[PDB]
């Protein structure tokens, strides 16, 4: 069984779910996934996890020390460190269907401006780290681009279950004054898949030329 | 005031948390959320909100009569209707930035092979509708990416607080045998901007080399 553990200063928000895909997985007993308050590794009164940045800026950055104590107690040298950052390598579907396979991730959840850069190091030096970006938009912490890694990963999992999608359609045949596209109620598997290919092409040419090599 | 609905046939999922950021902005008054089930416009006993596609293949799509009442019910002329998929336009942070002015949201969820195109078509006659896509990864239902669409537009909201960052430190100057860099304790800090933009740069060149061109 795969185990995910995720560490957070924000748990409630990262509890799972049971209806919903990773709640499916759970109770399945496909999957193990425990979350944890980063705060249970502080011991001030105050349970501080951040600080001002050395050198200046804006904004904190998450203590070295407290992600020490945490990442020691819960990480071992077969687990793959995830760390969400605006900074990572490209999170994509190659890096998902590699991790579905995995035996146990542990995904560090901090804010934007980031965990002191000496955290990741220390961590190499015993297990896989992977710095991940789910995309360039800005959240402001990786609990919701961990929420997205587990889904992308999970519903890959054995057991669990290029060009951009066309438009679809389903019953009735016409609505609102709209009629579904003809070909699609002809039953021709051939016809079908030319035009179903041809709609693929036009839209990603549109919304994602970048897909097939062209700029913007 | 914004306001963001949100409709879903996964309501416990996406329901507000006070301990988040969305929660922070509910809380403050910043913004009102309003998760709905899908299923409250569904039609017959089994609360179907999909049938099988047109033309064959595999998965299922959502049923537009019953999108088509919610939409109906939900959205205003003035409305802004977000349909995550992964056939949309890439959303960027300048769409973050766009979205985060807006006076009404409404985040339609539907599953990976997606809603009846009517429904949108439709839609579109009447109001402003953007599909988006929030990465090329494959979630199984848009739930995860309005979560993000979210927390990316909330914290552009006012009151709610081309090149990569490089790493940032904090103290203790020392820890496990590793040193902050010099340069940051420096106090010279038109070297330590060239200093950070040498880093970007770099690391950049390394992990996103797409940001180059
Ligand atoms: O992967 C991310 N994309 C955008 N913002 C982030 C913020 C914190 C962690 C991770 C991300
Ligand atoms: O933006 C998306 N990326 C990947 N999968 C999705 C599934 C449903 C809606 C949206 C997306």
């Amino acid at each position: 069984s795969m185990k995910i553990d995720v560490v957070t200063i924000f748990p409630e928000y990262l509890q799972p779910v049971r209806q919903s895909l990773p709640g499916k997985a759970i109770d399945a007993g496909l999957v193990d996934v425990a979350v944890h308050d980063l705060r249970r590794w502080t011991h001030d009164v105050h349970k501080s996890v951040d600080d001002s940045p050395y050198g200046g800026g804006p904004g904190m950055v998450m203590k070295p020390t407290v992600w020490g104590d945490a990442l020691d107690e819960i990480c071992t040298s077969e687990t793959l460190l995830v760390v969400p950052t605006p900074a990572g390598y490209p999170f994509t579907q190659e890096t998902a269907w590699q991790w579905s396979t995995e035996d146990h991730l542990v995904i560090a959840c901090g804010r934007y401006e980031g965990i002191d850069q000496r955290v990741a190091d220390d961590a190499a030096t015993r297990m896989r780290v992977r710095e991940v970006s789910i995309g360039d938009y800005v959240l402001n912490g990786g609990e919701a681009a961990a929420l997205v890694i587990i889904e992308a990963v999970l519903r890959l999992v054995p057991g669990v279950l290029s060009l951009l999608e066309g438009p679809s359609y389903t019953r009735p045949p016409s609505w609102r004054g709209m009629d579904v596209p003809p070909v699609l109620l002809s039953g021709d598997h051939a016809k079908i898949a030319a035009w179903r290919a041809e709609q693929s092409r036009q839209r990603t040419i549109e919304r994602r030329p970048d897909l097939l090599g062209f700029d913007s």
